[PDB]
């Protein structure tokens, strides 16, 4: 550790930077006209006197209930010219395996007390008020002096999550209120979606890119009562993409065939398509809260099922051809002879319809990816809260229930106004847990850009390798018999080979997926409160009476009809 | 680099590790190191080298 | 062409036409950045 | 338990029969007339008034040395007419799985502690001597009034086991000597092998089928010295068969090629012959001790070697075509195209060598199968002991050595006159634990008899079944990652559906083999105490000269021919 102090030179190349003065000076400076220079309390922790591995900077703020001071913070640690984290040995059921971590790896309990140590310190002490953690984020791009837009982005996101975190703990002592479906009554909401799947993709507030393939806009309509002029409001925005589960059916079990909405399917179809949603955020709200969430996932279930509108992401993929994303791979699986990918580009839509009805079942499943630590983190970390449903203590009579449930139900039953909890029994699952672990990161593309590295899937695999590579991918996916790191190692490994190593890590996400009677229970009860919406972008005469068929008599009844008309007892 | 095996010279065969090779082998591999440099120490000596 | 190939496929190929072993070279500049260092190798090629 | 006592009934189908008093009163009336009629004590053991779980018989002798009495015992459980154990649920990896069990799984520690209570009972208390056991073994076969043979069969085995137990304990205080080569210098010792495998096989002291491919017979040749009378004494015999092992060679690894003696082999080569010691008993010896199971051990081995004798046995079995033995199925192996084994009846002898050399290793592997109970099973216990080579308990300078592994070391060397120390060096491995459970039972033949259970094995699946059994079959033999139980579930589970269920399991057994350089030790000191062995049953002009090749002159030394006649240092 004290090499260079033993074999010292006089004139070193590398000398470091001072991001933690950076990023405070250019937050103070923006702050030093406005009116709330005295609201915000700015702590720098370093190594150099508390036991942390990175520099850190605390923003604070306060409220004041009665006589007490409650005071909350949100984290920055900034790891920009560090070297990565190595590998780690664990313990395996047959031996030893090297498992790779991430930045987010180090922040353990021993940090925590830390940065509160530092906190407890800024303020005064322990008689001068309370505090508490707000979020967390880690900064993985250099600061320098020409930052300013940076810096303001990071700090509005500090500002809001306090507030919110000040709201949820002391709104009914403080008189604060929250969003609900209530005060969207007097107008009319509209939504939108759009396919985009080639050039730049969408960006975090670091600057790092997301996968947006499917991407959904909430409004608002407008009109004047008198001049008649036109306009719209956009409240929030959603994005996310399409996967592919393997789920074969056995009917040679002596089961029932399977049915979808009440329908048989034809034999060959085993592969189940999944919605995976991968960010959302406000667009003209200021503040962005837990109901906020709710309208936006009330509004892309709504978008994505008129009219089978999810399939026309694959239909719009199988327009470029032979690529890393032609859904043409499937004719692999259809018929095993064919052994390369079929090109789709000169058929009719409806022919490619026809196409995937032969493969797919005709569900979506929703799915979400929570990251553990990033700029909205502290507000997404309650879905993996309310997975487990009871704690196990003694019950008199009726089994306790979590916190982290009964927050979620809450927040389901106060944005529609309490029309949920008639509709769907208290005590039933909301949230399933996959137990599948996915990194965070990006590579370079080949059109010059920076690409999420959650490009990967199943059907990535199917055309670009052969056919072990994608039976090895979707097994770390599905067996149960696998622990976590296990799955982990052979992800990495899969992912190291394709790029032949060029790529970069930067953090984790964990996987849920929704009950989908919760969902329907979910949408029956926003009707019920009053709402209701048009989307506006949704695309698709025909002959024929369809009225004749429901009106054909069948059967009747049979009362109408003239009726017709020694061994064992021996002893 | 170029270096066939001579079996006609009445010799025995070439032995790598102790063990013989293909009679079709006949390129040998090079490794050749173009730089060397420091990355987070202060000095670079011969014995760093 | 043997892009299509597997690994172990290219490694058999491979076996055929080369000795399994490797050889160590060095380049030494005549001038440049780290020539001072470097010239202590040529000069250890006399040993009497 | 006690159903029928509750709904009864007055004349019973099933009564049940009385195995221990009619074994011990066939046992005491054959001892009637002769000299011993007070050198043995018979211990009666029921369920009735010990926590036993079957009926068992003991027989009793002692032996007195200055003051002291000291008493061995042999146990004889009955179990034929009682339903079979039932399956036991354990816990896996993954889940649950239920493992077959057979009679000796219930004789555990309470068992043992019951049966030596009953001893003491019988000779008086614990004043009057002391008890140890010298052997087990389960009778699974009905006796009756008409089972004179049988007892007395029995009633042998028992007196060996207790004398020898005797002599080991106190044959110095006692002045007993044992068996070592000292005693055949004056004579010429022979051997004799047979392969049969159509009929009959070779039956165990009860009468069950023991797999005898190979048989060994160990003799000694006499000479009248006047009159000129030829005449052979017989001592030992041997049992076993050959089996084959999955080892292919990798050369990719940039490894050295194979090689053996010395010599490559081609690379094709992927298969280890493997012998498989089933049996050893005495002919016309009255004792058989551990140093005898030596002197059977080593004719074995000088014989198998006698000019490739092993190969026979395959070459034998190629001779009746089709058929479950048949080595021509390894044609499969050799050629991938090739679906259906081969017929070589009629091909010459070498023609088959040729055949045979493309595909298996030219060298043996020496195994042996230890039963858990059995008639010798008090014998051949000191292989097991002696794997475990060191005892971890803490030493002031050198590590200390087991006992097991004293025990064998001692008779090897006490064989071979003291020889065997100069030749090999103490506290190096002479065994190695496969970690394999074999079953043992028998099922009916197509040709009348009953045969042993254990002719399921490599070949017998490369000839009647598909290959993804063979695969199975092979990975629960070889894998590391899997456990003694999932081991035997997996190779019952074959079993069973192989021979649609019909079969019957006696017992269990583990699987050792030998160090190749002890053996070779073992050899080498045999031969420098003066014991030769003259093999008589084995076979196999050839033009050309063979000493011209040995005297060619190859190279001459080199000395017999004349000789042949700035930037750097710039600072």
């Amino acid at each position: 550790r004290t090499i260079n102090r033993t074999l010292s030179r006089r004139i070193s190349r590398n000398t470091g930077s001072e991001q933690v003065l950076n990023l405070r000076r250019l937050m103070e400076k923006y702050l030093e006209d406005t009116r709330f220079k005295d609201d915000f309390i700015f702590v720098a922790v370093d190594p150099n006197q508390y036991s942390v591995p990175y520099p850190t900077l605390v923003v604070m703020s306060g409220a004041k209930v009665g006589d007490h001071n409650h005071f909350f913070g949100y984290v920055l640690p900034l790891v920009a010219g560090l070297a990565p984290l190595p590998r780690r040995e664990e313990q395996g059921p047959h031996g030893n395996i090297l498992v790779p971590r991430t930045w987010v790896d180090n922040l353990n309990g021993t940090f925590i007390n830390e940065v509160m140590a530092a906190m407890y310190a800024a303020i005064g002490g322990k008689s001068n008020g309370t505090a508490r953690i707000a979020g967390l984020a880690v900064v993985t791009n250099e600061i320098t002096a020409e930052s300013a837009h940076l810096a303001t982005t990071l700090l509005s996101a500090a500002d809001n999550a306090i507030q919110t975190a000040i709201e949820i703990r002391l709104g009914d002592k403080l008189g604060l209120p929250q969003f609900n479906l209530g005060m969207m009554a007097s107008d009319q909401p509209i939504s939108s979606v759009q396919y985009n799947t080639s050039g730049m993709q969408d960006s975090d507030i670091v600057g790092n890119p997301v996968r947006s393939d499917i991407t959904v806009t909430i409004s608002n309509r407008i009109r004047q009562a008198m001049s008649d002029y036109d306009s719209q409001q956009r409240l929030v925005a959603t994005t996310g993409y399409i996967d592919l589960t393997y789920s074969p059916q056995n009917p040679t079990f002596n089961q029932g065939p399977v049915l979808v909405n009440g329908y048989p399917v034809p034999p060959t179809v085993q592969y189940q398509p999944r919605y995976v949603m991968t960010s959302a955020y406000p667009l003209e709200l200021d503040a962005f809260t837990p109901n906020t969430f709710v309208l936006g996932l009330i509004g892309t279930i709504a978008t994505l099922n008129s009219g089978m509108a999810w399939a026309q992401s694959l239909i719009s993929n199988a327009a470029r051809g032979i690529g890393p994303h032609n859904p043409g791979a499937l004719a692999m699986v259809l018929d095993p002879e064919v052994t390369a990918p079929l090109d789709l580009s000169t058929q009719t839509n409806e022919q490619i319809y026809k196409f995937l009805q032969q493969v797919l079942y005709p569900s979506l499943l929703i799915s979400i990816d929570v990251p553990e630590e990033g700029e909205y983190s502290w507000l997404l970390r309650m879905i993996p809260a309310a997975e487990k449903i009871y704690t196990g203590k003694v019950e008199g009579e009726v089994r306790e229930i979590s916190e982290g449930y009964k927050a979620l139900y809450r927040a389901f039953d106060d944005v529609t106004l309490g029309c949920f909890s008639k509709k769907y029994q208290y005590g039933l699952p909301l949230v399933y847990a996959t137990g599948n672990r996915i990194p965070l990161g990006h590579y370079n593309h080949q059109d010059g850009h920076r690409h999420d590295i959650r490009d990967m899937d199943d059907l990535y695999m199917m055309n670009i390798t052969n056919p072990d590579t994608v039976e090895a991918w979707e097994d770390s996916f599905d067996r149960t018999d696998m622990t976590m790191s296990q799955r982990v190692v052979a992800r990495h490994e899969i992912i190291d080979r394709v790029l032949s190593g060029s790529w970069e890590q930067t953090g984790w996400a964990m996987r849920y997926d929704f009950d989908p009677l919760a969902l329907q229970a979910l949408i029956e009860a926003a009707a019920d409160a009053g709402f209701t919406i048009r989307p506006e972008n949704i695309q698709h005469a025909v002959r024929g009476n369809m009225a004749a068929r429901a009106r054909g008599l069948g059967n009747i009844s049979g009362n109408i009809y003239a009726r017709s008309d020694g061994a064992f007892n021996l002893f």
